[PDB]
């Protein structure tokens, strides 16, 4: 490696080549791993999930990416193709990083219920939190349908009221 650590995010000016795009092919293999690792990161580090590529571009040291929408798209669509994300919508203007999947979702979200001793759980009450473990309370509407679907499926929950996003919690031991 010829860095290591990712040390080129924290000083862009000290590793300036690594924010212009490369056009040989195989700099432009190894320039993209990288920052597809560093993105992963950074998403995970910061606890986010979703965010409109717009506003990433404001962000060090996205920042100071050269040509930032066209560096952007290739470093998504290899996110993309590592199955770490997705675009939001047909639009193509935000990204959902999944660094961590459904399943992992509903045994934090059902450890987290047990420790604080809650027997119902609703989406409302899980969005109005002040703060959660990995900031599960900003998961997206969709995510939540899912997460709910899975404790009731794996009898962890059952349906108080679908159409409210209303659980109970099932014990087991």
């Amino acid at each position: 490696m010829l860095t290591v650590g990712f040390e080129w995010a924290a000083q862009p000016e000290k590793y300036p080549w690594m924010y212009s795009l490369p056009s040989k092919t195989e700099d432009f293999e190894d320039w993209l791993n990288q920052w597809s690792d560093f993105t992963l990161q950074w998403f995970k580090i910061n606890k986010l999930h979703q965010i409109s590529l717009v506003e990433l571009m404001g962000e060090k040291p996205f920042s100071y990416l050269q040509n930032k929408s066209k560096a952007l798209t290739v470093i998504v669509e290899n996110l993309i193709a590592r199955n770490f994300c997705k675009y939001t919508d047909k639009e193509y203007k935000s990204i959902r990083v999944f660094w961590r999947g459904y399943r992992d979702w509903s045994e934090v979200i059902y450890n987290w219920a047990l420790k604080k001793g809650r027997t119902e759980l609703t989406f409302f009450e899980i969005i109005d939190l002040k703060e959660s473990p990995d900031n599960f309370h900003m998961l997206p509407k969709e995510d939540f349908k899912k997460i709910f679907n899975i404790l009731v499926k794996n009898k962890r929950a059952e349906w108080i009221n679908k159409k409210n996003m209303h659980i109970r919690i099932l014990f087991l031991e």
